């Protein structure tokens, strides 16, 4: 833990190939423009979905174009003076959350209000990016390890349940009328908006199941091989186009605004000054909060993206990569905009795309072209919202295969005299070599700590809490579960390796 | 080709089995309600349907009630004196066609007019009852047997191809006007009828994805194999009632009539004798028309049913069901209703939802009497005779075949493995070396005719039914008319 020791180690091991690194994505060729657009269409769509999110929760002051700019200029310079240009950048849902958060308190307070949101924002941004570089100077990135797989589900199957919650609540809106649009149109009459509310249903309905279907047709029968890889790679893509176009069959016989379509339209140092000291101090803890949340995903981000089984010839640079999260979460801040931290499964998925071939070049393109697509807005604005609804639940129902947690709810969910079905198929080890009352057990506690967790997402105030709960959870899964359970049965439920059996 | 030989073959086949048939179907209790209901919405879901197109279509002489009564009393009428039990009766979409051509023509004559349509047209049944009971006398059911399994696959596509047919034109004209109801009306706006018809989109194709995704429930790894027998047998019924229940959510905020929802028999024997003579001679071309028609169709639909993979082991009754059907077409024209024939896709789905009823009790069976031998010796050979034994006690006595008996146990099984139990589990293993066969009884049609019968009285229920649910469930059907034909998968692997 001595401090600056990570850093100019990182520095050391990643400056010993830049221009090799630089070199090598040129000599891709043409070539190199399937992983990037491949990743670039994984990356965009999400994003735009978190700014349309952020734009109904936050009154319009922050808009898909606040969060696609974010994601272009942080990928960018990550890509840049990066350590690892295999990690995504973007906006992510937990701080999409905090921001949720922040807005709704600083609204509430005539002191701050909704024209010194963004003032209070960047001086969050502030604490944040000094908090970053404290956690990068003292060596904290060295105890990435207790990071166990415990934590790492259970924040996954939160996000996935707040991507559904998401989801319902935006087709729960899509029966009413907006907050921000004049009443008296003929589409926001009760007859209209009915009409608007079913139409969305089954937009979104229909997106969501299509895609699902098209995620695994590399394993159907029918079609060339180049056909079903791109099916396999871009059913996405390809379903938004083709339900935005489905959403234009009626346009001629029905008002403008049917189906809705996206709201988002076509330095902020100044306002710092005038925030007053004492929200200049208070804005700690959401600060503290963001950079437990950062400091967590960050590393693991970055710990998918170098599993040992892609043979990587080159080494990791956590604290490096955290030092330049800092200072970006202080640019975003002054510019205004939320900040960006690593993603997943981005990072996965572009790493087995370019499998390896480590280079600056694919980020740095796919990069470009989301902030490109800042320059096509008034395209953008032709995907009805019902569609991005229909994302939010895909990305939800597709964050659980791989995950042990949710494998473990339903053996839970599964009747005593049905276990053998379990057993048939691929399943996991701790399903053979430990008991099913310990299994349960575990479930059980991992499941209320869920279920709490979700719960204080709700309070008002308080619920800006939940990196904290999240956190606890390494002291606890060191100290106290040793303490209710027996060695072998922990290590093979909390296993660092994702192990199956046939 | 002999006059009467056919018939008399056929009535001496059958005749051997008529107790056995009744006491066969008696045998189950109430297990046989599960393939009854299924085949009982099969057949009252389209019959609905094709009596509101005929009372559309024909200014409100025929409706639902004409269409109802005539399956069920066609259908008892069969399953007590049919000759093959597995055919299903009912009213089917060329009948419709047929029947409105009639009228259309019919209504610009002015000797017949509309009072005199169903005089002509039970004369046109009349003719074809006589045309039926030539075919039937000198055998011309033999044809049958020449054409081969692609001469039915292509009408099974037909009449898949009809049904989606059917269903998008329903789903279609949720969006529109309807040409008989008051035009300056509230839920008749253009926004409410874009409203109408986005809600009866939802519906039906809800209706359908989960009803196709419930007909899998067998094959689940979660709930107790009572719930998810219950789910497999009743899913689609089940789907139609809660369908019905959430298009009943948004009542609160919308129109009377969003979504749109659904709404015995008599003689014309005395307004026949009416009919001026030269209509009564007129009647003979389309007489000859739905002869030739009913024929295919009766032939093809029980032949259909009648697959050799299923391992029927009771004889076939061509000859003898023709005959029934001609008197069967002559008593519906005599009533005035539309005349009742073989339908498909319902004869087939009887036969397969029979043979899964008899391979769920010939699985419980096995499966106990396998638990009983497991305690007590389960040395794996004779645990296997007990199996074999069990089954051929369950069997019933006949006299054309044999059944078919439990097939090898695999050297693969033998080869992994008294009998430990950890490594022999008895749910894996006995699907393995289970038959085909078929639970062949009169009992399920008879109930499902009556339930049908039934409907005529249980108006003011189907009264809460929306169309979209009827759409939904013809799109199911259609998709079931082409379960796996060779002809479809052939088509597939192009």
């Amino acid at each position: 833990f001595v401090p600056f020791e990570g850093i100019k180690n990182d520095l050391k091991g990643r400056l010993m190939c830049y221009k090799q690194d630089w070199t090598g994505g040129f000599k891709a060729g043409f070539r190199i423009l399937a992983p990037t657009t491949y990743i670039f269409f994984a990356s965009a769509i999400p994003v735009i979905s978190f700014g349309e999110q952020l734009e109904r929760s936050t009154d319009g002051v922050l808009t898909a174009v606040q969060t696609l700019a974010s994601t272009a200029i942080c990928g960018m310079i990550h890509s840049i003076i990066g350590g690892q240009p295999l990690l995504i950048l973007g906006v992510a849902e937990p701080t999409v959350i905090m921001y949720t958060f922040m807005f709704n308190f600083a609204k509430a307070r005539p002191e701050l209000g909704r024209d010194l949101f963004l003032a209070w924002s960047g001086w969050v941004c502030v604490w944040t990016a000094l908090m970053l570089f404290v956690l990068a100077i003292c060596g904290a990135c060295s105890i990435i390890n207790r990071f166990t797989r415990v934590a790492g589900e259970l924040f996954g199957l939160l996000i996935a349940m707040l991507f559904m919650q998401q989801a319902i609540k935006g087709l729960v809106d899509e029966f009413r009328i907006p907050e921000r649009e004049n009443q008296k149109l003929k589409e926001f009459l009760p007859s209209w908006r009915f009409a608007n509310g079913m139409f969305a249903l089954v937009l979104s309905f229909g997106l969501l199941l299509t895609g699902l279907r098209s995620r695994k047709a590399r394993s159907w029968r029918y079609g060339t091989g180049w056909l079903r890889s791109l099916i396999a790679d871009y059913g996405v893509p390809l379903m938004v186009l083709v339900w935005t176009g489905v959403s234009y069959i009626p346009a001629g016989d029905v008002p403008k605004g049917i189906p809705r379509r996206l709201f988002s339209p076509n330095t902020v140092v100044k306002e710092m000054l005038d925030v007053p000291i004492v929200y200049i101090i208070g804005a700690f803890i959401p600060a503290s909060m963001i950079a437990v949340l950062y400091y967590f995903d960050h590393s693991v981000a970055s710990q998918l993206a170098q599993q040992k089984e892609f043979n990587l010839r080159k080494p990791s640079s956590y604290h490096y990569d955290l030092l330049l999260l800092g200072f970006l979460t202080l640019m975003c801040g002054l510019l205004g905009v939320p900040p960006s931290n690593g993603v997943i499964p981005q990072s996965p998925m572009h790493t087995k795309s370019l499998a390896v071939k480590e280079q600056r070049v694919s980020n740095l393109l796919q990069s470009t072209m989301v902030g490109g697509c800042v320059a096509a807005m008034p395209i953008l604005k032709m995907i009805p919202t019902s569609v991005l609804w229909g994302y939010f639940a895909f990305m939800a129902i597709e964050s659980l295969p791989g995950n042990q947690f949710w494998e473990r709810i339903l053996l839970l969910f599964t009747a005593p005299s049905r276990r053998f079905k379990v057993l048939e198929d691929y399943h996991a080890t701790f399903v053979e070599t430990v008991p099913f009352k310990t299994i349960a057990m575990f479930t059980l506690f991992q499941t209320t700590y869920l279920l709490i967790c979700f719960g204080l997402t709700w309070i008002p105030i308080a619920g800006v809490m939940f990196p904290l709960m999240i956190m606890f959870l390494i002291p606890v899964r060191q100290y106290l579960l040793p303490r209710f359970f027996k060695g072998a049965h922990l290590q093979d439920l909390d296993a660092a390796e994702y192990e199956e059996a046939p």
